[PDB]
């Protein structure tokens, strides 16, 4: 019933401001770590993202606590999730390490203060220049994704006379893997890869690596895939006469994007998180301890560290009513369009990956969200409106919603910044940080006009 | 039959190098306007786009020739399609005008040499600062998209004491329009909007505006929608006692992305262009001439100007074979993966809009493309491979294809540059131009490391 959906959404709204560790209300406005978000959006031009260092810390503590029973566990934040320097600084200051996915990501992590022995470099295309930069900076791990890439690692480590620390990435076939997974080696190739590495003077084999996927909604895939990696690690220790330093089990811990679990099925709608960080650790640690309790476990969480820790703030900038009439002139329906100053060039996954984010009127957060509306962006593009609504393509906002109100998208902290574009020559957004003491500062400027022509060469 | 698909694709390959106005072959390499693309990709680091000024001129001449029977026709390139300054310069030098979709797009068009009276500014979200910039620079047209926006235009034109030239955008319901079209006013609102404008001292009503869509595969939608705009233009001249300057019919002329029309259905697969520029003009001019033969017709083509006029060049940077085995150890299939140094962060529409682009080995363009392969990008993301293949997700390349070969994506000139991202901190690409004399120059640099941290604020 449309009634039950509206009631349910407003119960969720009341829970945001009365039972959520991240949020409060003051003067009718949504607050984030004590910061009035209506007022904040009057200090900085919209649209912009605002991150919470407190929530990043909470997410890291959840992950670390999940692995308490295995003392030798190292956590590497997957920086492709978000690499604004102030966010990386917060993750460093919380005490964990960094995973990097290109040459420039390695360099950024070094610049912001991660030591080489706190960085893992992963990739399917690591060119000689990428490998030379990584080996020169003594990284904790460089993953081996293919036999072709291993030839370069051998040649370059010999040239630099510096040891390359490596893990061999294996992708288990856990019921297509050949046809759908570009990453890693087949299980059948792990032994010959490790044998080749053991003969190289300046390459050090540290263990095996896998990564099963993103926003994973059940625990058995981590468990079955971890068992495969563990069984092969055990067998290679015996066959090759060695003892591995570590096993790297990757990332994939999901984040709740819809919270009413009683009303969802994570296997049909993975906006419902199927599992928790504790379920992930329970799967990994149990399978590893069938082999060794002392070996180091490496994990590479991305989404879980930052996903819940940002909000997108965007101003209602225009409004219109459209009306469909039949042939006799009678009204078929009214459509209430609200236009915000952020579109899919700002929030890419709302279009390209059918991703749901909670939407509320932050200026009227204690008011009933009782009007069905369609929410559009500012791009000159018929497709730039938000399709992932509360009911179909329709959202709920207070009927009193006014141009100038601030709209908030929740859970906007993962894969939302580096994926922005300058389509229509609208600038990529500023980013604000709420630090752990509750104070705010700008950590990324909005693209300026100059920024957008400076790459071009012209008279 | 898989046989017939392979034969057909190689007939298309032979047509590229023996019957295409854009391309030739030399020393086994694909050439573009006489430029060896293998050699060009050794001068500039891949991946990069290369545009052809000759082909841009050819596309403009097609459009202009299509409208020969209506002398008073003005052509505005939709710059959201591609706004690299060197591409805008080529379009200016070919003699047409410019359509702009944000404040910064207006400013760019002015900077590269378009006069104010050569610029149309369109948008659903034109804030006071956007309107003030536009009115101050005496633009040919600012479109009116909503009653709310018209209040700002009246106030700001009075403040500046400068006339704002406007067209009223109407979106016809041509069999949902209320529910799926965010842009424009209802037909029923056109009269009251025009009446309001006629009473404003510093606003000048020039006519009505529509835009039906992108890559439109039949002519009847342009014809029915144009008739609606024409019938309302006629009626308002009578009711209001005026004579319009113009009628603006927008863009939407399609580009062929698959060329074997004998084997396609444009209504099921709009990679087949359903119509030509001449079909578009035939629809528009016939409907307009039922009202007036002297009125100015404005058109706003985007894709058609640049789509066919660029190639994406990317190096084969890694290779691997993956193999699926059954429970008895026998081989089910081999999968040959080829990795190029461009992924969906470089060519966005290949993922987000299921767009097809022809793919060939430019280093081996005269060789049979006889091996089924899967083509992957460099991003640390399981989804970063090209899904829109020759047969399903599979592409055809010569079996001899080697790391270091240059792969070309054809028809890569529309909506491909401003949509790039810095995901994984891989840089947005350089862009090269072949000028009308056949010589090459860099017109956009590749993003540098510095470029990618300079927006951030950190210690």
């Amino acid at each position: 019933m449309t009634d039950s959906i509206m009631q349910n959404y407003n119960q969720l709204r009341e829970q945001v401001i009365n039972g959520d560790r991240r949020f409060q209300h003051k003067d009718g406005h949504l607050c984030f770590e004590g910061v009035d978000l209506d007022a904040l959006a009057r200090q900085y031009p919209t649209p912009f993202y605002v991150f919470s260092e407190p929530e990043i810390i909470r997410n890291i503590h959840e992950i670390q606590q999940a692995f308490a029973a295995h003392k030798n566990t190292k956590t590497f934040f997957a920086s492709k999730t978000c690499s604004v320097m102030g966010v990386l600084k917060a993750i460093r200051d919380a005490g964990i390490c960094a995973e990097a996915n290109s040459q420039y990501e390695v360099r950024k992590c070094l610049e912001i203060g991660f030591r080489g022995d706190q960085i893992v470099f992963n990739g399917v295309v690591k060119k000689p220049a990428d490998l030379e930069y990584a080996i020169a900076n003594d990284l904790y791990l460089i993953n081996v994704d293919s036999l072709y890439e291993l030839e370069h690692i051998d040649a370059i480590s010999r040239k630099l006379k510096k040891v390359a620390n490596v893990c061999v990435r294996v992708e288990p076939n856990v019921p297509v893997t050949a046809f759908h997974a570009k990453s890693g080696l087949d299980l059948e190739q792990a032994e010959e890869t490790c044998r080749r590495i053991l003969a190289m003077p300046y390459v050090h084999l540290r263990g095996l690596h896998m990564h099963v996927g993103d926003q994973v909604p059940e625990s058995e895939p981590f468990a079955k895939a971890t068992k495969v990696l563990v069984d092969e690690s055990r067998r290679l220790e015996e066959v090759l006469g060695i003892k591995f330093d570590l096993i790297n089990v990757g990332g994939g811990i999901p984040v709740p994007y819809k919270y009413d679990d009683e009303n969802g099925d994570p296997l049909k709608d993975n906006m419902y998180a199927g599992i928790t960080a504790q379920d992930f650790a329970d799967a990994v640690i149990r399978e590893v301890h069938k082999w060794r309790t002392d070996v180091e476990i490496c994990i590479e969480p991305g989404r879980k560290v930052t996903g819940s820790a940002a909000v997108l703030l965007t101003e209602v900038s225009c409004e219109k009513r459209k009306t469909n009439y039949d042939l006799n002139g009678n009204v078929e329906c009214h459509v209430e369009w609200k236009f915000v100053d952020a579109g899919y060039s700002v929030l890419s996954d709302s279009q390209h990956f059918d991703w749901f984010f909670y939407v509320y009127n932050a200026s009227r957060m204690t008011a009933a969200h009782d009007a069905w509306i369609k929410l559009a962006g500012p791009l000159c593009d018929g497709g730039d409106y938000f399709h992932m609504g509360v009911k179909g393509e329709e959202f709920l906002l207070p009927k009193e919603t006014h141009v100038g109100d601030i709209v908030a998208f929740l859970d906007a902290g993962a894969y939302t910044i580096e994926s922005q574009t300058v389509y229509n020559n609208r600038p990529r957004t500023g980013v604000v940080m709420i630090d752990k003491n509750g104070d705010t500062r700008l950590i990324r400027r909005e693209d300026s006009y100059e920024d957008m022509v400076k790459y071009d060469i012209y008279l």
